[PDB]
């Protein structure tokens, strides 16, 4: 303060080699101004003192277009490794001097500090800021919460809803669904503007809209089955990958021109979708862009059969069946619309990815290790049934041992020759390994995993139905007849009768008189 | 016996029958081949055969044939082992781990339900 | 302290912050710079790694009789230095011997099965 | 422990001049004659908000230049 009494400059910008990435280095990116570190040093007294200067600019963007609020977000790392002071620091700087001009300020890459809380994934201050109850009447106008009516224990709650849903570009919902790199997204969507609004929008159209595409693909799936099983077989090696029947009763020409179009329509649909995200090649291609990659492989594989009529290759029917098997295999993707089954859809999704890759990478190893070794003794000049024309080379003892997992029939300790008590010794060692030791591993391994995930596995399913619902709206360029909200419901501010709102319900706590209210307490709107 | 039928195995069979048809029709395509089963001029080889050929794969079936079925049987065996990868080592052992979480959750209040 | 496996005083002694300036010189910790919440920590590193015979790392890895070794190596001179030394050469060095034995393994297969 | 069990053996079967300099070397102590004892650099986070008496330098991130 004596330096300020001496006349130190409160507006200085510390540039330089810090505010670096890789936080192993210094990079301590606070916003290069005396005000910025002052709250960050958890020093509320001097924060007040900095506000005592009228020469203090607070507006001013510094290096990455950042004001006081921006880097303020990017130290909010944890509730555990913090006493949660930044929340009330941020609260203090608003009430001391706060305007909407400072809030709506964007940055270098043009990004709202509210949106930054989504991008950084700082959940707890985002838990704050969406509520933002302001109690005092001369500046209640800036709140994100307005008691529409209270009537004591059961109140009409109300969120502000101004930058939440995609009525404008890059709304905060659009980030948190379509963001990578954060493993807090499923937990963050628990919040009450986030949670209930999805349930709201799923109600009026998206419950219907999914079942349309579900039925359209399932009946696509049946038309694939009929033309490729019943009559491909005419006694001639003409390929004809789509059954035509140019004569009367046009069922099979209806079969052809159905299927090609929906495959084409789903190809362009996912082709733009795959243009659109860039994974790190194993995190989101192997949780999120999986079933998108499934579809893109599927539909091209369908239309490739049409290309097999052109020079009439040998693969015309052989390729015609792989799309069929996979075409029923991704109905699994479209069972997310139910309650309990969608919870199983993540149970099929992580166990493939954490457990059985670990299994098969060890399983195939002994499958080759025992495989080649038993293939050495099986030569013997006596391999299988007077071995002069029959088989007995390498894939036999492979399949002899591959069938040992299940019922094989009978096991032969027979004429295989030189020291078969070594041959049977490896057989029983295979049993000791690969039936009683190695198989029962994964069973015990799954049980630990399934209880670990199924306390948060619900939330992951919620993210995936959230992952869907925006895409339908994204492939809805209508005038948005589905009015999902109370619209332009007036604020307390005399000119600001804008900002479409929400109505919600709270229960028994905090028994007190309620000062702030909006109306004369009806339940619905009057009349 | 009363809740596991109702929370767990309906979830199982609704997925189990799906691949049972999905692999079922697909393997029924290659089994035609003009060579279906034992000089296929009077014997069977249409649709319920490869159903029951694959339905018996859950338990001891006898022997598995990688035999004369014809055009590219290394795709035919590829779907067979994919069925093994799915429906014997992945999909079956799901429910076993799924039951264990359920049975401890209920058997602190399961007595009361019997009462 | 390594040989006896007394972990908690070993947890102390590797840190050993000395605050007072006339005898700060004997510490095992020196604030190289601090700048408040994110500091440049610094361990003394004098008898830790095998630059001399029988350093404290060489005991704790090659010691029997103690079932606290895995828990003891959690400590920050112990933990991060292994990750440090694995980075520059030992990630490479293992994969050499891995590849040399795996390609040993294939040459074993060919001459003893084909002809 | 088992990857630690490995890593020393490779170094044990490394009798070179130890080109793999794994450390800040001979970084000076506060003691005026003892400018020895090779050191380490590590990073700590938010606790114990206070003034810091003891320090070594004028606080750069890396070494100067």
């Amino acid at each position: 303060a004596v330096l300020i009494a001496a006349g130190a400059d409160v507006n200085a910008h510390a540039k330089g080699v810090f505010f670096n990435p890789k936080y192993q280095h210094e990079g301590f990116y606070f916003g290069e101004t005396p005000l910025a570190l002052a709250a960050c040093t958890n020093q509320p007294e001097i924060v007040q003192l900095l506000m005592e200067n009228e020469q203090t600019d607070i507006t001013s963007q510094d290096s990455r277009g950042n004001n006081i609020l921006h880097a303020l977000v990017t130290v909010a790392e944890d509730f555990k490794t913090q006493n949660d002071f930044v929340k009330r620091m941020y609260d203090m700087i608003l009430l001391r001097s706060g305007n909407w001009e400072l809030e709506t300020m964007r940055n270098n890459d043009g990004l709202t500090p509210l949106q930054l809380a989504a991008k950084m994934g700082k959940a707890e201050i985002l838990k704050y800021i969406l509520s933002r109850e302001i109690k005092e009447k001369p500046l209640r106008s800036l709140s994100r919460k307005f008691t529409d009516w209270a009537y004591g224990p059961v109140s009409s709650s109300l969120y502000d809803l101004t930058n939440v849903d995609t009525t404008t570009d890059n709304s905060v919902l659009e980030i948190i669904v379509y963001n990578t790199n954060i493993d807090n997204r499923h937990e963050m969507l628990t919040l009450e503007p986030l949670h209930t609004l999805l349930h709201t929008k799923w109600k009026k159209f998206a419950k219907y809209m999914f079942f349309l595409s579900f039925c359209f693909y399932f009946f696509y799936n049946i038309t694939l089955t009929l033309v490729s099983y019943y009559r491909p077989r005419e006694d001639e090696d003409l390929p004809h990958p789509l059954a035509l029947t140019h004569k009367m009763s046009w069922l099979q020409l209806l079969g052809r021109m159905f299927v090609l179009i929906w495959a084409t329509c789903i190809s362009v649909k996912e082709g733009i979708a795959i243009f659109l995200l860039r994974p790190s090649d194993l995190q989101s291609i192997l949780s999120d862009a999986w079933f998108h990659f499934v579809f893109f492989v599927q539909a091209v594989l369908v239309i490739l059969s049409v290309f097999l009529y052109l020079f009439a290759y040998k693969e015309y029917l052989a390729c015609l069946v792989l799309a069929m098997a996979l075409g029923w295999a991704n109905m699994l993707a479209y069972t997310r619309g139910f309650q309990s089954m969608g919870m199983y859809s993540v149970m099929i999704q992580k166990v493939i990815l954490h457990d059985v890759l670990k299994f098969l990478f060890v399983y195939i190893l002994f499958l080759l290790g025992f495989g080649v070794a038993l293939a050495s003794l099986i030569e013997k000049c006596s391999k299988d049934k007077k071995d002069c024309s029959s088989y007995g080379s390498f894939s036999d003892a492979v399949l002899e041992l591959f069938k040992l997992t299940i019922g094989l029939g009978d096991l032969n300790i027979q004429q295989n020759s030189t020291y078969p008590i070594l041959f049977l010794f490896l057989l029983i060692t295979y049993v000791i390994l690969t039936f009683v030791l190695l198989l029962n591993m994964l069973i015990a391994l799954m049980g630990e995993t399934v209880e670990n995930v199924s306390k948060e596995s619900e939330r992951i399913w919620r993210l995936q139905r959230a992952r869907t619902i925006l895409e339908f709206e994204k492939m809805l360029p209508e005038w948005l007849r589905s009015r999902f909200r109370m619209g332009e419901l007036c604020k307390v501010a005399d000119e600001d009768f804008r900002l479409c709102l929400r109505i919600n319900e709270v229960k028994w706590t905090e028994w007190k008189t309620h000062v702030s209210f909006l109306n004369e307490d009806p339940g619905p709107i009057r009349r």
